[PDB]
């Protein structure tokens, strides 16, 4: 939906990403919110526009809500729900002394149920990732920016050889084919169990990501990480079937980690 720029308040830079400039302000002087003013010519606008409404009615708990945009001037602005504690790589690293395992499994579980929903919904994320998870000011952890890779306008991110693509997320059938769909979400979240239970280490640390593509396609996988107990790592593990008929559905998924925290 159409968000009247009168009603924000610019108050604080955010930083910068695949879009440009984002900032910190306020909805109506109450609601916090992130403004992403997309820089000119890194997005398909039309592509983005004409397909937007959907993406307004993913509506979750654990999705980073998207609350609408403004389009009637340039830049455009797409403003989205603020969550205080940034992105969930930088928290892992910058925490990573006090997280207790179960508090790493309620993460895994933030994250598959936004997931879960997003699947019903056979809505793909496309990038997902620690980087592309933010964190609020009660450590729940939701899942951002979800589908918005594919109006990239950007040939070192779109390209599957470029330097900014997603590679040490992506099956083998996304590297070689380009073959998105709900198992490549599934094998990204594998990989951000292991970022998470990792503490925020890098996927396949000191590879290339050409070395990270041949190395995956020839069978090789992320090791347990110290924290991950035998049970954790066997779901991680099972996103990471090569053929991807063979992988979870995230409703799998979230029974797995609900079934590991009855246990406990
Ligand atoms: C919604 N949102 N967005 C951002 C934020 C800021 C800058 C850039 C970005 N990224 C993006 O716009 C983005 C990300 C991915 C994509 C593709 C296409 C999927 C690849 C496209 C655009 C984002 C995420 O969308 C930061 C937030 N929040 C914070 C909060 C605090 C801090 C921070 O500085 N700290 C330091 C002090 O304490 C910890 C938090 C940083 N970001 C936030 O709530």
């Amino acid at each position: 939906w159409e968000i009247d720029p009168k009603d924000l308040t610019f108050l604080k830079e955010l930083g910068t990403g695949q879009f440009g400039v984002v900032k910190y302000g306020k909805w109506r002087g109450q609601y916090d919110v992130a403004i992403k003013m997309i820089k000119e010519g890194s997005m398909s606008e039309d592509e983005f526009i004409e397909e937007a409404k959907v993406m307004m009615n993913l509506s979750h708990e654990k999705l980073v809500q998207l609350y609408g945009v403004c389009t009637k001037q340039r830049p455009i602005f797409i403003i989205t729900e603020y969550m205080a504690n940034g992105c969930l790589l930088n928290y892992l690293r910058e925490m990573r002394h006090r997280f207790q395992t179960q508090q790493l499994l309620e993460m895994c579980k933030d994250v598959c149920e936004a997931m879960e929903y997003l699947e019903s919904k056979q809505f793909l994320h496309r990038d997902l990732a620690a980087r592309n998870c933010l964190v609020n000011d009660q450590g729940v952890v939701k899942v951002s920016d979800f589908g918005l890779s594919r109006y990239v306008l950007d040939d070192e991110y779109t390209s599957s050889v470029g330097s900014k693509f997603p590679v040490r997320w992506s099956p083998p059938e996304v590297l070689m084919y380009s073959k998105f769909s709900s198992k490549s979400d599934i094998w990204a979240f594998g990989v951000l169990m292991w970022e998470i239970y990792s503490l925020g280490k890098m996927p396949y640390e000191r590879f290339t990501n050409s070395e990270t593509a041949e190395h995956i396609a020839q069978g090789l996988r992320l090791y347990r990480p110290h924290l991950a107990s035998e049970k954790v790592y066997t779901i991680m593990y099972s996103c990471w079937h090569e053929k991807a008929d063979e992988r979870p559905t995230f409703k799998i998924l979230l029974s797995n980690i609900l079934d590991v925290m009855d246990e406990n």
